[PDB]
């Protein structure tokens, strides 16, 4: 039995735990309850596990996809927030939280691609994706490359091939009909019809995954590679100046890249849910619960308007909101399982010649609506 008057926090060791500590020491000073942070190993599995049996901690913070999957199995209880507080978060941010139409979880950070650029060698970025093999063209002349990044997986390649018309799964009345895919449309084939034309006129190659790409940038070998807010960290600042913008426009359409977010859902198990929203709505999103998060480990992008236009000072997090605002949201449905598959072999077989890009694609349509 879940212990009764107190809160017990799982958050995954990548996060500003010991920030998200301190917000649960101003909740004991405010109401005398005991707020613990736990960051075990191997969260994801072990919170399905004992949550199954009615145990597990009052509050389970991870990746919204995020398939409806603790939801599905009823492992979350349905959140009540009044309108009030709604209106606090951005809208795209609550229907990440929704498994069939009911919120299930708290919106916490925001997380989607965006173009990072090297200010030394492109100090104006590229609007528009038709204008980078012609920048390649002149960059080469100096034995620079325009643009690498992860071709091996389909979250990275993702934003080129629905900024025309691809999308996953069509999202009707709070709810994802998985009869409607949008993998093999005219939008989807002119964005990878335009990557496989990238890498057949020498602009990419195909082999390229994350480390080559962030090892080339690093180097300042290239101009420009997508990534996240997570990657950050890592770029050397001693030799790149670097700056992140807005993801290219396609057919003067923009990138839609797939936007995921940080969720913390309550255990439909534990007999704490008042003190479990009390916790999350009025300590930490709320300005001064973030900022106590952010000051440990910075969370990038958030979905708390207020806290959001804040941190936007931030260029690099500006973008990520900008490019988070037109992208799609990740759909949290078993049937992504089979999304992420097909369409990472269509991409693979089409860069690779081994399939045409309309075939690639035809499939992993027919295989995904199966």
């Amino acid at each position: 039995k879940i212990e009764e008057g107190k809160l017990v926090i799982w958050i995954n060791g990548l996060f500003g735990y010991n920030g998200l500590a301190e917000v649960g020491k101003k909740f004991e000073k405010d109401t005398g309850i005991k707020v613990t942070v736990e960051h075990p190993d191997k969260l994801e599995e072990k919170f399905p596990q004992v949550a199954a049996t009615g145990d597990g901690p009052d509050i389970i913070f991870y990746a919204h996809d995020r398939f409806g999957g603790y939801a599905q199995s009823g492992l979350l209880a349905e959140i009540t927030p009044d309108k009030a507080f709604q209106d606090k978060l951005y809208p795209f941010t609550w229907d990440a939280v929704r498994y069939n139409g009911k919120l299930i979880a708290y919106p916490i950070a925001v997380y989607a691609l965006s173009l990072i650029y090297n200010k030394d060698l492109l100090p104006n970025p590229p609007k528009t994706w038709e204008e980078i093999p012609a920048l390649d063209k002149e960059l080469k002349a100096k034995g620079k490359s325009a643009l690498m990044f992860n071709l091996q997986e389909p979250y990275f390649t993702w934003p080129l091939i629905a900024a025309d018309g691809g999308y996953a799964f069509k999202y009707e009345n709070g709810k994802y009909d998985i009869k409607d895919v949008g993998v093999d449309n005219a939008g989807a084939k002119a964005g990878l019809t335009f990557l496989v034309d990238l890498i057949k006129n020498k602009h990419m190659n195909a082999d390229t995954d994350y480390s080559i790409a962030e090892a080339a940038f690093n180097k300042g070998e290239t101009a420009m590679t997508i990534n996240g807010p997570w990657a950050w960290s890592n770029i050397d600042t001693s030799k790149v100046n670097y700056g992140v913008t807005v993801l290219p426009t396609f057919k003067g359409q923009p990138s839609k890249p797939f936007v995921g977010v940080l969720s913390a859902g309550i255990n439909a198990a534990s007999p704490n849910k008042e003190l479990a929203k009390e916790f999350l709505e009025n300590y930490l999103l709320t300005d001064e619960g973030l900022e106590a998060v952010n000051k440990d480990k910075p969370l990038g992008a958030v979905a708390l308007k207020s806290y959001e236009e804040e941190l936007a000072k931030d260029p690099r997090i500006a973008a990520t909101m900008e490019n988070a605002q037109k992208g799609e949201i990740m759909p949290n449905i078993p049937q992504m399982s089979a999304f992420w598959y097909a369409v990472r072999t269509a991409v693979i077989n089409a860069a690779s010649g081994r399939q045409t890009v309309d075939e690639a694609l035809k499939d992993a349509q027919t295989r995904i609506t199966k």
